[PDB]
């Protein structure tokens, strides 16, 4: 049935995961660079960490979904 | 079949409750009041997933 994952669906999710892995890498590096520059811009820590967290959380969900889909 | 979709669904629920309990733990003492209800739900889902997987595996053998 349409509900169940297909090779086509898996290929698409793989594609989404790869674009997001790049974006996640960007936030990782930006957070790293923030920490390395401390104390400058310490007021930006929580915001930057939240943004970074959200992208990695989404990435982790999709990766776990992909594994389950592939099956 | 199609136990497989049913196992897939529990697999996902199990993964989410794992995340939820992990986060709740790391966040302590915040929401310590929610520990037992979350553990009970997580246990129920993993138990049911365990059994259903065993069933699918007798099936498919
Ligand atoms: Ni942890």
């Amino acid at each position: 049935t349409d509900n169940n994952p297909t090779p086509e669906a898996v290929a698409d999710l793989k594609k989404k995961v790869r674009k997001l892995n790049s974006k996640a890498g960007q936030m990782k590096m930006d957070l790293h660079d923030l920490a390395e520059g401390l104390p400058t811009d310490y007021e930006n820590l929580v915001e930057t960490a939240e943004k970074t967290y959200e992208i990695f959380r989404e990435l982790d969900q999709l990766k776990k979904k992909l594994n389950i889909w592939e099956e």
